[PDB]
């Protein structure tokens, strides 16, 4: 039943926004008794918490798939930020919940970037250590990195439908080369 | 001049409260004007978040004009934008609870923000594509590359932490700079 509430939730704020959707909206698309809501939820805004945490693991997930099996740190960048880009993609319909979640729950849209940070620090610190890529902050690198993800990501599959370019793509996978390539 | 009265006060209430309980009557008797005025100025509350948003483009892009109008090198002026963006934001940190509400609800003129400012990036870079100075790649792409670097940067250095960035991560951060845009 607390499945059926979040699956729910995320159709209905995707949709109509998070103001719109009333406790009732939620608990009767998801056909569970009203009062059940409020169990697991103090208040309606803390719903939001689990789903972002829910994103967030999928697309480190999804993400994870594609990387783990490569080779160089650069490579894994460079797919990577590709991946991220399709995943963006399949899931367009539901950034209005994370644009939400930064006006109605800011802690915890912080904690996704901080925790997919924590994750992407220790890959590069790895890197770093081996030579393979230039030796800097790796925390600051991280945030250097996913700027670059999430702003692509509104520009070329959020704001249009375009998608990138073959010219494009090949453009970013020098700009990143280019980026972490010791000189 | 009643004008900047109403858009001050209409700035410092929505910081403060957020836009949907900052009422008209607020942002009049705030102002020290005849509530009717507003509504001359403005068909609808909404109509005041693309003014503010504009102003405040305006007023970012003309005080980072003013540090990297004197620097002739194009990657100067990437290493002197960015430090002087992280230190615009720092001064205009309470603000930002601005933007993000409207992404809410202004959506088009959040967008129009992004896309006014790469429009200006995106001359200025060409332009030094031209010369050799830096990596011929799609400008536009590039100038979303950098305003993602230099979003993601104030929001974990400025606003979500007031610690800033060290003396060291500057320098790693004028490193990462140069890496990417010098062929
Ligand atoms: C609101 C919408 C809009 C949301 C829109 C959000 C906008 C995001 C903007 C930023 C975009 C980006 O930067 S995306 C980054 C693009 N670039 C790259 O991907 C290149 C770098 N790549 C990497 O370093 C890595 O691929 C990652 C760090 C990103 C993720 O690696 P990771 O996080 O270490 O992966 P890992 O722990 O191994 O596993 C991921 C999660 O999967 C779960 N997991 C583990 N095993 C399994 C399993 N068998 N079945 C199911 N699930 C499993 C775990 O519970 C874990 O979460 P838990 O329970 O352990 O916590
Ligand atoms: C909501 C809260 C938070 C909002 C939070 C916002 C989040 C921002 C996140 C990303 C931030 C960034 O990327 S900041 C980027 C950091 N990087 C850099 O700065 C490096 C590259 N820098 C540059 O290339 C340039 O400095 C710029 C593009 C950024 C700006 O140059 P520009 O856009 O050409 O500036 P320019 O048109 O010449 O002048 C700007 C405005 O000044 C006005 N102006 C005013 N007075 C005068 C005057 N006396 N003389 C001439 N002009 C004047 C003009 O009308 C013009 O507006 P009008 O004619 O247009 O009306």
């Amino acid at each position: 039943s607390l499945n059926k509430i979040l699956d729910a939730s995320v159709e209905l704020i995707a949709d109509k926004g998070f103001l719109s959707t009333s406790i009732n909206d939620i608990t009767s698309k998801a056909g569970v008794a009203y009062g059940l809501f409020y169990f697991y939820f103090k208040s309606k805004h803390d719903i939001l918490d689990e789903i972002i945490r829910q994103f967030n693991r999928n697309m480190r997930y999804y993400l994870k798939t594609y990387t783990q099996n490569l080779d160089s740190r650069i490579d894994v960048e460079k797919v990577g930020m590709k991946k991220f880009l399709e995943w963006m993609n399949e899931n367009k319909k539901y950034y209005k919940i994370f644009i939400e979640t930064q006006v109605h729950r800011p802690d915890i849209y912080k904690w996704h970037f901080m925790k997919l940070a924590e994750r992407y620090t220790t890959g590069l610190s790895e890197a770093m250590r081996r030579g393979e890529i230039i030796n800097v902050d790796p925390e600051l690198l991280s945030y250097v990195l996913i700027g670059i993800a999430h702003m692509l990501g509104k520009r070329y599959v959020l704001w249009s439908n375009s998608g990138l370019t073959l010219k494009q793509q090949r453009d970013l996978d020098l700009i990143i080369e280019n980026m972490l390539t010791p000189r």
